[PDB]
């Protein structure tokens, strides 16, 4: 029954324990599997999945915008050309997120609005 696209989305863009200060470690992981930016949604999986099952607003091309805003941490590339010399800055916003749904499963992050 497993969906591996939904897992990939979760492991990349959902971490309820993420904080501005942990951008060094978090990005160091992704830089193996330098990235310019990655956004982490601070929430439980079920809450982000709800965006595809009634808590969302259609935007087109299977893109859906959250009705409520979420708390997000953004890690942004500030220095270095290639690892291990890459340096990131962490910022924090509270906005509606836009994602791609395939059925009741989030399968991609498209960015923030509001």
């Amino acid at each position: 029954d497993v969906n591996q696209q939904y897992n990939h989305f979760l492991k990349q863009h959902v971490d309820g324990e993420m904080t501005t200060l942990k951008c060094k470690s978090q990005m160091e992981i992704l830089n193996l599997n330098c990235k310019l930016k990655n956004t982490f949604i601070l929430a439980n999986p079920d809450q982000v999945q709800a965006i595809c099952t009634g808590g969302g607003t259609l935007k087109g091309n299977n893109l859906v915008q959250s009705n409520k805003p979420f708390s997000v941490v953004i890690c942004t590339h500030t220095g270095g050309e290639s690892h291990p010399n890459c340096t990131y800055k962490g910022s924090s916003a509270t906005k509606k997120v836009i994602i791609a749904c395939d059925g009741k499963f989030p399968v991609h992050y498209d960015g923030i609005t509001d």
